[PDB]
């Protein structure tokens, strides 16, 4: 049984990255600095030998982390902290907890390498801990699981790790974790593959995501550690839990999605920005459609009710319409990444975002355009039509609650300037504001998705630059349009003048109702061919 215990008495612990200086770079919410379990527990008032070989000149530590909270009790980010020499440590333990080796620094020096460290029989208690590269199997860790024996299990993964009660593992995966840490592993790589950020890891930022179970909440991200209540780790830790059901696996990869959004986010947004991450991830699972309203929202919202996009579905100001939102970042997606006319947009997009580096709250009106721009620099295409539709180039003077109380300005001059700045970029090769990812015939008449996406502007429409080659016609019979032989364009437009006037009205359906506060004096109907011809009707 020794053997068992010297896996985990003696061990070399690698270095890992400093996590503010990272999040500062990478503009993201800060990861955990907890990569290093011992797989020691130990209890208040426990004498705690350490021994220490050659640090190389590295300062490192030892942490005990345990439990915080009034309300309810859940694991703490932070907790005692003791501090280590080369050689002899005599440590007591001010309270109970697991114990964390402490090792950040810079991973380039030609110092930062593994520390050896010792804690001899006697010191604490193993309780074990699995990492996936070095334990290999499910055997092992249901071994190392029925060996432990304190609350708290720890598991750490390539890119995430779980600290989760030994109970609840028990109860649910008491003896198969490969597939649940395969899985969450890959989310986190898949969000990391979106924001452009794999030079620089693991070669310099090597830090993991870390989940928690609180005894308390739903589901939450923050700076250090992510959150699922320990009643619902069924629906996390087993894979066909996860898969079962569309948004099993939605709740959480917005939570992750939470840690990664600053660069591209402003607030008015933030329970939006992060779904970019969230409709990704679905997709890369394979089973479920993407989520989010259709255009019929956002022609609603902007034209029938005049909104803009900091206000879109949302008079009161105070709360988001994340589901008419969502779709605007995943619209980018759909057509450079899906249709593959620039298949590393989103990781140009927020390289550039980044070197703006505005944080999410300092100037959300400046921040709104910002985005445009660089989107536009991303494609290097001018993308004004796009964003004239989701309500940018509107101006807005008034205060917004999200997370913090924020001033939203846009002024008509920082509107003219965008533009031209846009400008200076070749038009767009299609109008892909009109893109979807969904068609009807793909859901249910009682899924919401069945009414909402519309008829026409199917992706494929776009990747096949479908032309219209047949007698397109339209008749309208009070505020009710009905178009003939359009199942070739992506959508119908009423404009001012002509094809450039501004837009009034819009639809991706062959036959709708306009709204009564559309104003149709001098008022003109087209449709939209998949690269941008309007055609009269
Ligand atoms: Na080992
Ligand atoms: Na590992
Ligand atoms: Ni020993
Ligand atoms: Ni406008
Ligand atoms: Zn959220």
């Amino acid at each position: 049984s020794d053997k068992w215990e010297k896996e985990f008495r003696i061990r070399s612990y690698e270095p890992y990255s400093n996590i503010a200086e990272w999040a500062d770079k990478l503009m993201t919410k800060k990861y955990s600095d907890l990569d290093n379990p011992t797989g020691i527990s130990v209890k208040a008032g426990d004498d705690i030998i350490v021994l220490v070989g050659d640090t190389y000149g590295q300062n490192i530590s030892m942490q005990c982390i345990w439990e915080t909270g009034t309300e309810y009790k859940q694991t703490a980010s932070s907790g005692d902290v003791y501090m280590l020499n080369p050689g002899v440590n005599k440590l007591t333990m001010k309270g109970e907890g697991q114990l964390f080796v402490m090792y950040n620094t810079e991973l380039t020096s030609n110092t930062a390498k593994p520390i050896k460290i010792h804690i001899p029989l006697g010191s604490g208690t193993v309780n074990g801990f699995f990492d996936l590269k070095e334990h290999k199997t499910d055997e092992k860790y249901a071994e190392l699981l029925k060996k432990s024996t304190h609350k708290y299990f720890c598991i750490r993964g390539e890119k995430i790790m779980f600290y989760f009660h030994r109970n609840k593992l028990l109860e649910y995966v008491p003896n198969n974790i490969l597939s649940a840490i395969h899985l969450w592993d890959n989310i986190v790589g898949w969000q990391q593959e979106l924001m452009g950020i794999d030079d620089v890891r693991p070669s310099q930022v090597n830090n993991h995501l870390f989940a928690i179970s609180p005894e308390g909440s739903y589901m939450w991200a923050s700076d250090y550690q992510i959150g699922f209540v320990y009643t619902y780790l069924g629906n996390i830790l087993l894979e066909d839990n996860v898969m079962a059901a569309e948004d099993n696996a939605w709740g959480p990869a917005h939570e992750i999605g939470h840690v990664h959004q600053a660069a591209i986010n402003w607030a008015s947004s933030t329970e939006s920005s992060n779904n970019l991450f969230s409709n990704f991830i679905i997709y890369k699972l394979g089973k479920y459609k993407s989520r989010g309203n259709g255009l019929g929202s956002v022609a609603t919202a902007r034209y029938a009710n005049g909104q803009a996009w900091y206000n879109m579905g949302d008079a009161t100001h105070q709360n988001e319409d994340t589901e008419t939102h969502m779709r605007m970042n995943w619209q980018l997606w759909i057509y450079y990444h899906r249709c593959e006319y620039k298949t590393d947009f989103w990781q140009t997009l927020f390289k550039l975002m980044r070197e703006v580096n505005m944080t999410e709250g300092e100037d959300p009106g400046k921040k709104q355009l910002e985005f445009a721009k660089m989107a536009s620099k991303a494609a290097n295409q001018n993308l004004t039509d796009f964003f004239e539709m989701w309500g940018f180039f509107e101006p807005v003077n008034t205060t917004i609650e999200q997370y913090g109380t924020y001033k939203y300005y846009v002024s008509d001059a920082m509107i003219r300037e965008a533009k031209e700045y846009m400008a200076q970029f070749p038009a767009p090769k299609h109008a892909f504001q009109y893109i979807e990812d969904r068609k009807k015939s793909e859901f249910p008449s009682n899924d919401y998705r069945y009414s909402a996406v519309g008829d026409v502007g199917y992706y494929t429409q776009f990747k096949e630059n479908q032309k219209i080659t047949k007698a397109i016609t339209a008749e309208l019979a009070g505020r009710k349009v009905s178009i003939q032989n359009g199942d070739e364009a992506v959508a119908f437009e009423l404009r001012e003048n002509d094809e450039n006037g501004k837009l009034l009205y819009f639809s991706t359906f062959t036959t709708f109702e306009i709204p009564s506060s559309i104003l149709m004096v001098n008022a003109k109907l087209y449709a939209v061919q998949a690269d941008g011809k309007r055609i009269l009707l």
